[PDB]
């Protein structure tokens, strides 16, 4: 059967891969952009390549492998180093000036830590069905007895790294049943790797292409026909016996199956026009999960002026205002020359910085390291990179989120087919939502469910 | 029957009031402060009482009569106004200067107001047991068809007028089957009045007690014994055969019953014990809903600079940081000549702005003006009053809001009684969870609750 496969990233390209594999040979892969990865994707600030999206292979030293990193690690052997947030209690900023007291912060976190595991006692107690579900935020404000969760800006700003720094949306939205614990740290383990290669993450994602489709000798560069870029579905209209689909450019296209790999917020926009319009029932699924943005703004300057050594990888500034410019990296390691780094945002503080100019972000971010770094001469950066995944039509995010409200069922119908149109993508991960792992699985599961149905007739 | 009262707000007197009707009158109403009116309560602000709580009759002109209207707008005739939202558009200040075009403004009032009512239709559809509910956000994308709900200033603003204003938390947080359409406006009318008069919306408060508790010939003050005020109750132990509560004071009671008015957030922080500790499906059901918080900011200046006259009253700033001192109110009829302004915050502005000074508040907010109206030379305020409901332990917060997650049947064990134990106040309301009149009602309805089970031997609940 021939099927097209809308999207190039991690779970269109596993997708396919697995198809080739069950010899569905027939494929026709239609790319937005002029390169394949999606999410995946390095670029190039201040003469080095730096990762705009998925940065880290996560769930690593457990006692099941990560299907990613054996690829990471021995395949390709990509550059990367295991982060340790052992030290954070001594570097944690005051909105003022200086750090805060290691031990009084060490406690803090310590308690936010047991709340947390007390959450994951409960959590486990919870029926299936997700009537019982709540906000992580509910789940704090029981176990410590308030009306309230974290709400000083030392309490906030741990509660952020604890949270929204992986999630990108605050617990009080996020499901506790789906989220706490994650089967990402409890299959594959606790640790979590920074790759830092020129090749880039992505390259993950090239190697796999490479298993099935053609790429040149000497280039190495995939000439493959079968995959098409600048290719932006607008159109995809189906019935009992096939589909056809119809690119910006105005090429169509017919095949027996369409596999569509567009993020949640790709498909909760109106980019792609389904014809006949999805089902209710797919729509309102669509329409109930989130898609959350976590925006890394980078920065370079001209000199260094804040401290490198043990434990100075992360550090947090204790804003009053929530999530302002919260969470912090810098590179001694990965970028050893460099003079870079790195603050992240999400949510609500993403979709108003993708609102401004960088030169504006970049004077907000003056002010905060100022104020963090009072005894120093600060120079200004001069080069900021601020990603604007949200405003991208081909993205409109950085990855799903679990609302509290939502539960297994619904979340199942996000998968779910509809008639001949099928959905991969790491929002259809059934339990690696958000990770490039579950991105790879998803591409995996997807194909299999169409290959029993179309070769099997078991549907 | 003995029966003891915790709190004297709008529910408890409301509660004794019905109680006192069924004839059960050896009652005892221990309230923590000096004073009755609880969540209703004035204060002066420069030199004018202004309310630091509940400030409006909501739900007017409707199908059913608002039963706190006609004690507020006839019997004691406390001085108010209907407030009228019609000219929003023409008022709506940019960022940096200035309103925006009112057709601009308009249009995106309009397309807010569709997708609201897009999500009345849907909530009526939704299953009884609100396993079906979703976020109001969640309807919003849903109706808008995108991946996020309103993001520009603009938008952002009108929707935090349309809804953190009324339910003090944001749509992705709040309950849509339990909110949209809301009951207050489809039973008793769309209108709203602002209540400013000098004696304070208490004083309905003050005229309920009054119909049943003995007050002095010219004092006309309560001084019946058996409300008893700075009496904070710190325990309530309870058996089969009857309860006894003891306060701060050390003063200990007993009864044959205990109904407890405090507030949702009161009963989330551990000011009251229970002996026996409450059971856990009771506790669970306490955590899960939501306690908010409303910060009414007043500021008095030496001369006006904003503008006056016909749709005037209300204006929003359109910050594109969400929620940022964005709903003004002028009171060119409240409060004529007096030179204040009310801006109102809510959620995680409140809990920021009650752990600062209100100094440091001030000027955030003279920041704001100024950028508001530039060409005018804008006096700094000379006053300010920052009211801390959620720091103050006898409240912990203003009003329950009903968030996504929490169903029929775990709101109904929020109401439950416990043993001899009952409970009343806004959040127990089924139907008005919230206001005044929800208070009210739900004062009514736990004392007939309770007056089946002593009087009329039914004492299984649900
Ligand atoms: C900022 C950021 C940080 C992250 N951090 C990490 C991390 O450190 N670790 C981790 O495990 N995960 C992380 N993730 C998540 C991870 O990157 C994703 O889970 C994964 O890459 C998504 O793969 P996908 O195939 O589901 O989606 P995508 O990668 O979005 O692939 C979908 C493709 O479809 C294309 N497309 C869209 N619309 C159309 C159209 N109309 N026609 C044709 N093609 C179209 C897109 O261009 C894209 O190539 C991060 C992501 C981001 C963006
Ligand atoms: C800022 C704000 C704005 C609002 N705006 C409006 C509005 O405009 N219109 C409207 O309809 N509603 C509004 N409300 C909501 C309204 O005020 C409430 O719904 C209602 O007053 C609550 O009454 P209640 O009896 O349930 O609780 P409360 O008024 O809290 O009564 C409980 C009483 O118990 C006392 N108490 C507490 N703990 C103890 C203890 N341990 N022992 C003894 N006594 C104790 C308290 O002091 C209090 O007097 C607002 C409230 C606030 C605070
Ligand atoms: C990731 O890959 C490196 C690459 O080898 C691992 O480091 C080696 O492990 C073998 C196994 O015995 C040793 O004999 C080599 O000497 C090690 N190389 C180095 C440079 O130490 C590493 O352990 C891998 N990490 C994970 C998490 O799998
Ligand atoms: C609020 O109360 C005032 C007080 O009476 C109402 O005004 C009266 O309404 C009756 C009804 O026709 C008239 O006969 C009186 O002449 C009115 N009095 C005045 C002073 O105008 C008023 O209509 C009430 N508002 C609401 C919403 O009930
Ligand atoms: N929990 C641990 N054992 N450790 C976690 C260590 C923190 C790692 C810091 C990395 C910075 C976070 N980058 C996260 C991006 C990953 C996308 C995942 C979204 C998953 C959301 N999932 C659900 N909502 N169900
Ligand atoms: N919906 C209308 N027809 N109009 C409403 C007009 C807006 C009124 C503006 C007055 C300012 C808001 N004061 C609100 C305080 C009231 C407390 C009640 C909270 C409601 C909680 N309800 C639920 N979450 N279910």
């Amino acid at each position: 059967p021939r099927v097209i496969v809308v999207g190039a990233g991690m779970s269109g390209i596993s997708a396919a891969k697995r198809l080739s594999e069950a010899g569905i040979t027939d494929l026709l892969i239609l790319e937005a952009t002029d390169h394949i990865g999606g999410r995946m994707h390095k670029t190039n600030f201040a003469g080095i390549n730096v990762e705009l999206g998925a940065n880290w292979v996560e769930g690593v030293n457990g006692g099941k492998m990560n299907p990613i990193w054996p690829i990471v690690n021995s395949t390709l052997k990509l550059r990367n180093f295991r982060s340790d947030f052992d030290y954070l209690a001594q570097n944690v900023y005051k909105e003022d000036g200086g750090v805060y007291d290691e031990d009084y912060v060490q406690k803090r976190i310590e308690l936010a830590d047991s709340v947390e595991e007390m959450g994951e006692k409960l959590s486990a107690t919870l029926h299936a069905s997700g009537r019982d579900d709540m906000s992580i935020l509910a789940m704090q404000r029981l176990n410590e007895h308030q009306p309230n969760g974290p709400a000083t800006p030392v309490d906030m700003v741990v509660d952020y790294y604890k949270f929204d720094y992986e999630f990108a949306e605050p617990p009080r939205v996020t499901s506790l049943q789906n989220t706490v614990p994650l089967a990402t740290f409890s299959d594959f383990g606790d640790d979590v790797y920074f790759v830092a290669d020129q090749r880039g993450y992505e390259a993950v994602v090239y190697y796999l292409a490479g298993q099935y489709l053609k790429t040149d000798d000497k280039s190495g560069k995939i000439v493959d026909p079968r995959l098409q870029l600048n290719k932006v579905v607008r159109e995809i209209k189906y019935s009992p016996g096939g589909v056809t689909v119809k690119t910006e450019d105005n090429s169509v296209y017919s095949a027996d199956y369409v596999m569509v790999s567009a993020s949640l917020g790709v498909l909760q926009s109106d980019l792609i026009q389904f014809k006949p319009k999805l089902p209710t029932w797919k729509v309102r699924a669509i329409y109930q999960f989130d898609m959350a943005v976590y925006t890394k703004i980078f920065l370079k300057f001209p000199r260094k002026f804040w401290p490198e050594g043990k434990g100075r990888e992360f550090f947090l500034y204790a804003s009053s205002r929530r999530g302002y410019y919260g969470v912090w990296q810098e590179f001694e390691k990965q970028y050893p020359d460099a003079n870079v780094l790195l603050v992240t945002v999400t949510d609500e503080e993403s979709r108003r910085i993708e609102q401004q100019s960088d030169e504006q972000t970049k004077a907000e971010i003056m002010q905060v390291l100022r104020k963090m770094f009072p005894g120093k001469d600060v120079p200004d950066a001069t080069d900021i990179l601020v990603p604007r995944w949200w405003s991208d039509r081909f993205y409109k995010g950085t990855f799903s989120n679990w609302p509290v409200g939502v539960n297994r069922y619904e979340y199942d119908q996000l998968r779910a087919p509809v008639g001949r149109v099928y959905f991969t993508g790491e929002h259809t991960s059934e339990h690696y939502n958000g990770y490039v792992h579950g991105a790879y699985l998803s591409g995996i599961d997807s194909a299999e469910i169409l290959i029993n149905c179309a070769q099997k007739k078991m549907c």
